[PDB]
DNA sequence: ATCCAGTCTCC
DNA sequence: GGAGACATGGA
């Protein structure tokens, strides 16, 4: 039987039905059940598909693709790079904020790390791999997620209206060949982790995104976050 | 003071 | 991919 996540927007359910029905996805699911039995796996299972829940396929105008979820306790909750109200801003997101402060005039980094207000504007906050074992970055690489996130990329690429794809890191950048739509734009760099920050700083992805959207008659993203959440 | 938050080079 | 070099600014 297909293993279909609950409460997805209908457009995602229709686009991704073949994935939820596929043998590779059944095998990925079985592996993840074993992993959750034997280890602490992030994010919590109810949150794994939250990026799709918060940004319907029809609303996507920017697709941010990181590597894999944050791998410490109470960090990841399915929107890449985001943390819940109350949670310390992780290093990657501190670096995102540093780059925004330089790239977008007037951006003021808030004390929180909650990025829901970006998802609500059409920014799909994805990672190439959607789960991780505690303390072990990229521990779930190469187990089936990449086929599923290829399918997500492909569904967005099939849209006619311009989407900006921002590929952060080597693993996310493997998706570049799938982005063939004539109206789409790809921005790529190193990941914003402090361990790769020399490959991220100065790449101006936020302004480049807004310029591309504007030239296509799409509205820019409001990158400023609320001061409190 | 230690620990802990990627990607390049050769084979 | 494997092994190692070089990767950081804070709690
Ligand atoms: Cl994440």
């Amino acid at each position: 039987r297909p293993i279909i996540p609950a409460n997805l927007p209908e457009d995602w359910q229709e686009a991704l039905l073949p994935e939820f029905s596929a043998p590779y996805f059944h095998e990925l699911t079985d592996f993840l059940r074993q992993e959750r039995k034997e280890y602490t796996i992030y994010p919590p299972a109810p949150d794994v598909f939250n990026a799709l829940r918060y940004t319907p396929l029809g609303e996507v105008k920017v697709l941010i693709l990181g590597q894999d979820p944050y791998h410490g306790p109470n960090q990841a909750h399915g929107l890449s790079f985001s943390v819940r109200p109350g949670v310390r801003v992780p290093p990657s997101l501190r670096n995102i904020y540093k780059e925004l402060t330089e790239d977008i005039p007037g951006f003021v980094a808030p004390k929180h790390g909650y990025l829901r207000s970006w998802a609500e504007q059409g920014v799909l906050l994805l990672n190439a791999v959607l789960t991780v074992r505690a303390a072990q970055a990229n521990s779930h690489q190469g187990k089936g997620w990449e086929h599923f996130t290829d399918a997500v990329i492909k569904a967005v690429n099939a849209k006619e209206e311009r989407v900006v794809f921002i590929l952060w890191g080597s693993y996310a950048r493997k998706k570049k060949k799938l982005i063939t739509g004539k109206n789409h734009v790809v921005i790529e760099s190193g990941h914003p982790s402090p361990l790769s920050e020399q490959y991220f700083f100065g790449t101006r992805p936020f302004s480049k995104t807004n310029e591309a959207l504007e030239k296509a008659g799409r509205g820019p993203v409001e990158w400023q976050l609320p001061a409190t959440v």
